[PDB]
């Protein structure tokens, strides 16, 4: 019974850069630029190399207590990054895995999309709600705008 919540998001950066800032460097980046999303990630250990495992762990005030995500391997060139939630978040009730695929695309003339997949992988119950797929796709649109202002701020950083 799993759910495809294909969504996506705009932002200005061009896409490689999106990726190589917000992307391949969002634990030096989510927390400093976006206190009031992240604290500090932890694990990122080379046990798995491609397919590791982290520990984000937000400030508190949270409702849950933490997140361990899935790399699952990352791309560059066509700005891909195929990673997971899995425990972590509102884990139980009607969602124990996750698997989310993004996509960033370039435009001539509308900036970077950011294509989100967010399948979603509950267990029998009732079905992922929206609701619940809007919160997680608003720690990451609120994430997106912390490191999409901070490469203007900053000296134009990862480019």
């Amino acid at each position: 019974g799993v759910f495809n919540y294909e969504t996506e998001t705009t932002s200005v950066i061009p896409a490689a850069r999106l990726f190589k800032a917000f992307i391949l460097d969002g634990d030096n980046l989510f927390p400093k630029v976006a206190p009031q999303a992240i604290s500090s990630v932890e694990n990122i250990e080379g046990n798995g190399g491609p397919g590791t495992i982290k520990k984000i762990s937000f400030p508190e005030g949270l409702p849950f207590k933490y997140v361990k995500d899935r790399v699952d391997e990352v791309d560059h060139t066509n700005f891909k990054y195929n990673y997971s939630v899995i425990e972590g978040g509102p884990i139980g009730d009607t969602l124990e895995k996750i698997s989310n695929e993004i996509k960033i695309v370039a435009t001539p003339d509308g900036g970077s999309i950011l294509k989100i997949s967010n399948k979603y992988h509950t267990k029998g119950d009732h079905e992922v709600k929206a609701e619940q797929v809007k919160a997680s796709k608003e720690m990451g649109e609120t994430l997106l705008r912390a490191v999409e202002s901070y490469l203007l701020a900053h000296s134009d950083a990862y480019n």
